[PDB]
RNA sequence: GGGAGAGGUUGGCCGGCUGGUGCCGCCCCGGGACUUCAAAUCCCGUGGGAGGUCCCGCAAGGGAGCUCCGGAGGGUUCGAUUCCCUCCCUCUCCCGCC
RNA sequence: GGGAGAGGUUGGCCGGCUGGUGCCGCCCCGGGACUUCAAAUCCCGUGGGAGGUCCCGCAAGGGAGCUCCGGAGGGUUCGAUUCCCUCCCUCUCCCGCC
């Protein structure tokens, strides 16, 4: 892919000028610039920058400057500015007050067939033209900030990526085919065929909440949840010696950005905006509310105006605060490993659609284990964790498989292929549990993931600038257990009649709850 | 306050007309309308509507119609429309195609001195003029929807309220002076003077999280939190027989509206917007992200565009899902009372300011008790709950007071004075705990509220349309314990050295955690 | 089960009429006139539902008035109870099924 | 502690000069010329820091080149090492404090 730049540069002189007196100097400069300055740094076989033309108006000198990857037009402009202004200053007592790039054009010549639909959306350009297997990108009024931040450079990288069809996902990193079953519990005799959501709605173990994806869990359901969770903490989390933590469920949009998670699933998160400072805006709002007496376009639009820009996301990962914890810190193997868990609250995923599954919800509860160590140690914690969980699933008499996770959570986007970092051969494993009411065991939709076990390699260690004293390689990982999910699976397999639930569960129910609590019936509702 | 309406009404005839042929009919109608129709329903001593003038253009008949509270101009317009169109239809073969109110004016004559600053912001009017102790409100282009919804009526109510200076808060409902101490634990000998936030930051029992108002709680802190919470659940919640529930922490803006809570604290909540459906918007976004390589005005603004209108608030009350549960349901005393609690997760309050207190945070943990019963029973649950809590505070060897709560949470706004409903003499009580490091016990800022105990009267029962079979009066109430707060108070009083903590706490720490966990130190951080 | 026919109000699963904002008969209810009483006779209808507004009452509640409803929604028209379209529903017939 | 004075580089807490994009002397480093060797002598300076770009190398890393830095920030000017303002900091003096 040949790549060629052309810029319209404008040098604004300190005062008006009579060009005829100036040109002699510009001509001389330009000629010697093309010969020397704009060939400097260019490798022997290649082309640099040339000032292709110039002209002098009363305020300005206008230049056509062309470039190559070896020397780019604005870098050229930089080399020219300071110099041509010293000459102008010495010869004519005139400087260059400002320098601007009204038009900056880049042409990418392809061997591949290209058309608009191949390219797609091009983020920063004012024009995109595709012709003759060529992409002409034009940028108006280019800031020094764009240039410093290599914004155009990345646009180019993008357009290349978009044309080369790299977007087809077998192109992705994981070494082992997802779906691949590492481990299996053979089938248990099949004890319950009932539909957990429908049955739970029936008996009112959940009542549907007004918001999409959400539910109210009434006491029998909640008692199950409590002990199920407590039993998980006892058998796995606490047994493997993870120490407790309280992590924020409200996560700064910038933490999301550092993780690259924002790049990955921007459409699967909820966004959160806080209120503006000025208390009178809300005095006024309160007034609009009273007068309209409802939420409508007017009041709801007026609400938006009193809000700030979105600065947070309701936490989907559930492990984020941990990288903020280690951020910019330096570790010693005597301080390693670090193993924390958090069971504080609800974790959110926005899925659009019929939200009607109890097995897939927007608001869920999970135990998040999180850890950092040298990578041999790093991968063992995940192994132990898996073995730990397998044993629990057995104690809960559940049918389960462990398979290679289909996609990395923090990998769920692509062009991040831009960096370079050390990654595990198998980033993510899923602990799946069979739900009989969904179909025969062969069917992948009859299994839900009740937990994911991930080694991250160096990914977050890098973005959060976590280092080791020596400089040893550091790895992180997280595992988490959707307890909401484990509950559904327990019901799906063992059914709703409590005396047929697993032993450790009955005991927990009885001791803490004195029997399985009953639905808070009304006359109308439970039905 | 005398009140007088004048409307410019426009009746649009089905076809163009030659007025001279029409006027004879309009004149006749108008004269008889003023005599009969527009005096109907008006009480004997009072004024109705009059059509003060009319004129006929080629498409339209224009009318000046004036009114009083007894008969308002548009009601007049309604009485006129159907009738004048039957006559026009019979005499001229012409109907009234549409009817509009381009200008609708209301004048409120006051005896009180009024100026603009008294009135303040007037929500729906296109003009407000104050002169000669008079407020002229003008509405352009008035929809039938405004009229149906009595929007203007409430504007008037408002402007009256705003002038009558009712806004000064001694005007508020609570019978007993807030601050009033119902009950007290005499001073304990004073065992620790240290500053809990500063000390905790020092030893790294919390690390500061990037977002305003938030923190990471590391294992010793979290272990304390876990057992403290578990001990509360054992001694109060579970002892008084509250049954467990899982309540949504993400609350629909409409639930907020029904509670009247939105009217109350619109500036103390976080707002949440979900993403738009179209997945390509995010394809595009992902692209803008890569190219800019940062969150900035451009990308952050572009993010806003892919978001929907705010439809939720991060739950500040912590009891909201319960009214959604009972909503539109009918209860039987055999089903009463209903007592649930929820310990699911974080509850949010946006306070703007230096967020540096551990005693006042944006993201906190509390146990929420919630209940419904006949009101004698209703108030007992709160009493029991208080007695329950007092005993716990004693077992935790804390200095505590119970005082009349300064403001109702769901009362935190005003003009809701519009309705009529049965309210307790003392809506809210606070359980306050002494923090030595803040000042001498006399100082109210040295006490924080570790819980609030509220009977709501009929307030939510009404707005959520919860009824009883018989029709007996129903009450609700909630209590909640900020466990975050209880932790700070424990430290504030007993200090950071674990062997000097209360007995039931040590035991809980040892059994579950095998000693008090240690800080996950790095080389740099804990410091 | 498939098909065709008849119908559907605002006291009446009453009958009839009507492109003029609904009318006629009969009955029921309520009220009124006539009057020894009774019955007979005659007049009135703001007779059901739904939602606002205003007045009265501490309250339970009472009164005034207005708009909308003709199975439900939509069309035509100046005007639809009336004509046309869609669905709903009752009632009889044919066909097939035992 | 208060006050006043002197100063502050991009090899040198070296000295001097300079409104022309920095220069002079001396020393140090590196490189080069002259040459029996040594020393002497002469020339060169892209000699420190910071950040991009390009090339090379599997890599550790190597090379080319460009922009910015004269205590830190800002002003004037066509041009600031030089002049002016603000803060920082070193060095001496006076005053007061023992
Ligand atoms: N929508 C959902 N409904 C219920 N549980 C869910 C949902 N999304 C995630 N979970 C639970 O959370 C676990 C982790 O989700 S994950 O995307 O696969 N992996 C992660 O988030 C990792 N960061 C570990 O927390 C799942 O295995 C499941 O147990
Ligand atoms: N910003 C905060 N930081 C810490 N705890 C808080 C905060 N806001 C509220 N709480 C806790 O939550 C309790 C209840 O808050 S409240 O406004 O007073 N009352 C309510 O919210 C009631 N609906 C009961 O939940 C407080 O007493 C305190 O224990
Ligand atoms: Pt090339
Ligand atoms: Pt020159
Ligand atoms: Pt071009
Ligand atoms: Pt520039
Ligand atoms: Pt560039
Ligand atoms: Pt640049
Ligand atoms: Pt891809
Ligand atoms: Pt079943
Ligand atoms: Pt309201
Ligand atoms: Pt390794
Ligand atoms: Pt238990
Ligand atoms: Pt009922
Ligand atoms: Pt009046
Ligand atoms: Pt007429
Ligand atoms: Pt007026
Ligand atoms: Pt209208
Ligand atoms: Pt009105
Ligand atoms: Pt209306
Ligand atoms: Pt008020
Ligand atoms: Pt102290
Ligand atoms: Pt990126
Ligand atoms: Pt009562
Ligand atoms: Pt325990
Ligand atoms: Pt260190
Ligand atoms: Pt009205
Ligand atoms: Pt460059
Ligand atoms: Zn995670
Ligand atoms: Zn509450």
């Amino acid at each position: 892919m040949e790549l060629k730049f052309s810029a319209e540069v404008e040098l604004t002189l300190s005062r008006e000028v009579d060009p005829a007196e100036i040109e002699p100097t510009v001509e001389e400069f330009v000629k010697e610039a093309n010969e020397d300055l704009l060939q400097r740094g260019v490798p022997t076989g290649k082309e640099g920058a040339k000032i292709e033309s110039y002209y002098v108006l009363y305020d300005t000198i206008y230049m056509e400057i062309t470039g190559t990857r070896y020397l780019r037009p604005h870098e050229a402009a930089m080399r020219v500015r300071k110099r041509l202004a010293e000459r102008l200053g010495r010869k004519h007592r005139v400087g260059v007050r400002d320098l601007k790039i009204p038009r900056y054009e880049v042409v990418l010549r392809f061997d591949r067939e290209v058309t608009y639909d191949y390219v797609g959306y091009v983020p920063v350009a004012d024009d995109v033209v595709v012709e003759d297997g060529t992409v002409r990108l034009t940028f108006q009024d280019v800031d020094e900030e764009m240039l410093r931040r290599h914004v155009i450079d990345r646009v180019i990288r993008l357009v290349a990526w978009a044309v080369e069809e790299r977007s087809e996902l077998v192109e992705r990193v994981t070494k082992v085919e997802p779906g691949t079953v590492v481990d299996e519990s053979g089938p248990r005799r099949i004890r319950f065929r009932g539909d957990v959501t429908e049955e739970a709605r029936r008996r009112g173990w959940v009542k549907e909440f007004p918001g999409r994806g959400q539910w109210i869990y009434t006491p029998p359901m909640a008692a199950l949840f409590e002990v199920l969770r407590d039993f998980l903490l006892e058998r796995v989390t606490r047994k493997l010696g993870f120490e407790p933590a309280l992590f924020p469920k409200l996560i700064p949009l910038e933490t999301m950005f550092r993780m690259r998670y924002l790049h990955g699933l921007p459409d699967g998160m909820y966004y959160v905006c806080p209120p503006k400072r000025d208390p009178e805006l809300f005095d006024d709002f309160k007034r609009e509310l009273y007068v309209w007496g409802e939420l409508n376009e007017r009041t709801l639009g007026s609400l938006k105006e009193k809000l700030r820009d979105p600065g947070y996301v309701l936490a989907p990962a559930q492990c984020e605060p941990f990288y903020e914890l280690l951020r910019d810190e330096v570790v010693d193997p005597e301080r390693l490993p670090i193993k924390l868990y958090d069971c504080s609250g609800w974790t959110y995923r926005w899925e659009g659609g019929a939200a009607k599954g109890l097995e897939r919800v927007n608001e869920f509860q999970r135990i998040e284990h999180v850890w950092i160590a040298e990578p041999e140690e790093a991968y063992r914690i995940r192994r132990e964790l898996l073995e730990a969980t397998k044993r629990v699933a057995e104690e809960l008499e559940l049918e389960w498989k462990v398979v290679v996770s289909d996609d990395p959570f923090y990998l769920e986007g692509r062009l991040l292929e831009d960096r370079d970092i050390e990654l595990p051969d198998v980033p993510s494993y899923e602990f799946e549990v069979y739900l009989p009411f969904k179909g025969e065991r062969s069917s992948e939709e009859a299994w839900i993931s009740v937990g994911s076990f991930n080694v991250h390699g160096e990914h977050f260690v890098d973005g959060f600038n976590v280092k080791e004293k020596s400089g040893r390689t550091l790895f992180t990982g997280c595992a988490g257990l959707g307890v909401t999910r484990w509950v559904v699976g327990l019901l799906a397999q063992h059914g709703f009649y409590p005396y047929e639930w697993p032993e450790p569960i009955l005991e927990r129910i009885d001791e803490k709850f004195g029997g399985l609590p009953e639905v808070p019936k009304t006359l109308t509702w439970p039905e």
